[PDB]
């Protein structure tokens, strides 16, 4: 199936989606809220469990300087690559590997925005551990925003550390949790 980039320079561009997660309103609203509050121009972005890459690609469309897509499924990785090609925007790097393992090994270059849409088989308590790791392993700096998209049937997250939560949103059967690093 296909969806569309909502906004920015590539707004309206079709992108492929891998074997179903299983919205426009969630993605539209996510970027509404983030950009309401942060200028995306020049920002570094991490897109975890990227799947189709729709989130990080939306960020790139809206002027992010770079997006690292992290995705474990090789067919999903292929879709992300095809989608980066379709958008034709610079700044995208694709890292195909186990997402928690990549996050574990850490980085020396923080990002400004973390987007994560973890699949149903990923327990919220394990996502909690990833959120801790983002703080401690070089992925974030003061002011980094994290957004996680989960089905409402999933247990809510436990934010670590010096994270300040933004108001929680629900759209249909999807919950968005957002917070920024203190």
């Amino acid at each position: 199936s296909m969806t569309r980039i909502i906004g920015g320079v590539a707004g309206g561009r079709r992108i492929a989606v891998p074997p179903r997660g299983t919205t426009d309103r969630v993605r539209e609203s996510l970027f509404n809220i983030v950009t309401a509050r942060r200028d995306l121009t020049g920002l570094a972005v991490l897109d975890l469990y990227a799947g189709s890459g729709a989130l990080g690609l939306e960020a790139l469309s809206r002027g992010a300087a770079s997006v690292l897509f992290v995705e474990s499924d090789q067919r999903s990785a292929a879709v992300i690559a095809r989608n980066i090609e379709a958008l034709g925007l610079s700044g995208a790097t694709l890292r195909r590997g186990a997402v928690a393992a990549v996050v574990a090994a850490g980085t020396t270059s923080p990002v400004d925005l973390v987007l994560a849409d973890p699949p149903y088989n990923v327990d919220s308590a394990d996502v909690d551990a990833i959120l801790a790791a983002l703080g401690t392993n070089g992925w974030t700096r003061e002011g980094t925003v994290a957004v996680v998209e989960r089905a409402t049937t999933c247990a809510p997250l436990t934010w670590p550390e010096g994270w300040r939560r933004w108001p929680q949103r629900v759209y249909g059967d999807t919950r968005l949790e957002l917070a920024e690093r203190l």
